[PDB]
């Protein structure tokens, strides 16, 4: 059975297990603990990675790393890429603008002075998701009928930034509509209920935004879910 | 003819440019000067784009923004993708490792502090490049014996990460050799040497590395490129 290896974190794979779970695809963790960095740095190079980093898949014949190669080689592997080079680009560019927000959380989360360079990202972030709230004028998903890896990636953009600021969705109705949608989702609903699922921290363990072995306080806000906020998952 | 906007930079786009110049597609660019920004913040809206962004790329079947699904669609139609997932995983792997190195660039060119952050982005820059010098052993390319996307991203940031540390490929000879055999192809030399090269900047104008109007004195290393070291074009 394939493995996923990454911190026991949401950071930069909750994406890739959400996709998972969707797929209802039978996989393994390994999570890497708070205290763990020791241990991945001895096996970092022992697992036949051709560019070691976390995180890692690893299944029958292959071995990756990147997080945008995993879950993409996760939909590709359930045809989900796209079905000619048109459609495969208009993926990439959804892809590629959810990054531009998750990312703009993480440049900023890290900083010991998070509460004023925020006041900008949130200042931008309005033009953000006005996009994608005109995507979905009479779309169910991100590209339509059907579910693709960047409505999961939103999805994971949409609950940081809502912890960020509770009312940044306010003024878009069919993202909070989008939002509960893929909760909505039966393997998804599951899955955020089950021990399985790692709420939090939403960054790194260090981070001034979203870190923690627990949510603090004028963050954590953000409802539908299952609980597990002291991580759960080995 | 497809229409490639953006800055009158190198940054996110340079890449795209060498695959076009590669491949020997035809194509037309509207090029933001320095002092354009207005310009472009006037026409941002009115293109037609779905996400609003620099570089866009608009043709006869697409109008598109995010550098990687343009890149990547550029490569897609010309069957440079990947014949399987495994492959297209492989080659999107290959891609993101480039991307910690080129983005690990930008994401402290900008700030005051620059010279000291650099300190920490050159410790863990020979670990990286040393992923890729495994890679081209008995290859040619990064894939192989045919070119594929990540081999110009990766020209790019060796081009790049030379300017701020002329000696960070000296313990390389694999990727040095691989970037003077991608300044060898007949059509990116001649690009090279061509007025519509763009040599500098590397980042936004107003950035601390790879700013200003042309490059600065001691640490350009990277030669095999026309002169200009301002720009040229329109
Ligand atoms: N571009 C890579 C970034 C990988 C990365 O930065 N991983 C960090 C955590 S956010 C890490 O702990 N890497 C393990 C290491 O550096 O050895 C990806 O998307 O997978
Ligand atoms: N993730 C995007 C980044 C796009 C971006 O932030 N572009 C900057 C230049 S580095 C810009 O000036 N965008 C125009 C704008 O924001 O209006 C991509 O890869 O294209």
């Amino acid at each position: 059975s394939p493995i996923l290896g990454y911190w026991k974190i949401k950071g930069l794979v909750q994406p890739t297990r959400l996709l998972l779970e969707y797929l209802e695809e039978k996989y393994e963790e390994h999570l890497y603990e708070r205290d763990e960095g020791d241990k991945w740095r001895n096996k970092k190079f022992e697992l036949g990675l051709e560019f070691p980093n976390l995180p890692y898949y690893i299944d029958g014949d292959v071995k990756l790393t990147q997080s945008m190669a995993i879950i993409r080689y996760i939909a590709d592997k359930h045809n989900m890429l796209g079905g000619c080079p048109k459609e495969r680009a208009e993926i990439s560019m959804l892809e590629g603008a959810v990054l531009d927000i998750r990312y703009g959380v993480s440049r900023i989360a890290y900083s010991k002075d998070f509460e004023t360079l925020k006041v900008d990202f949130l200042s931008k972030l309005p033009e953000m998701l006005k996009m994608f709230e005109d995507r979905l004028c009479h779309k169910t998903y991100l590209n339509g009928d059907h579910v693709t890896h960047p409505d999961f990636m939103l999805y994971d953009a949409l609950d940081v930034v809502l912890y960020m600021d509770p009312m940044c969705l306010d003024a878009f109705p069919k993202l909070v509509c989008f939002k509960k949608r893929i909760e909505a989702i039966p393997q998804i609903d599951k899955y955020l209920k089950s021990s399985k699922y790692i709420a939090w921290p939403l960054q790194g363990w260090q981070a001034t935004f979203g870190g923690g072995d627990h949510p603090p306080k004028s963050d954590p806000q953000q409802h539908h879910l299952g609980g597990a906020k002291q991580a759960g998952d080995v």
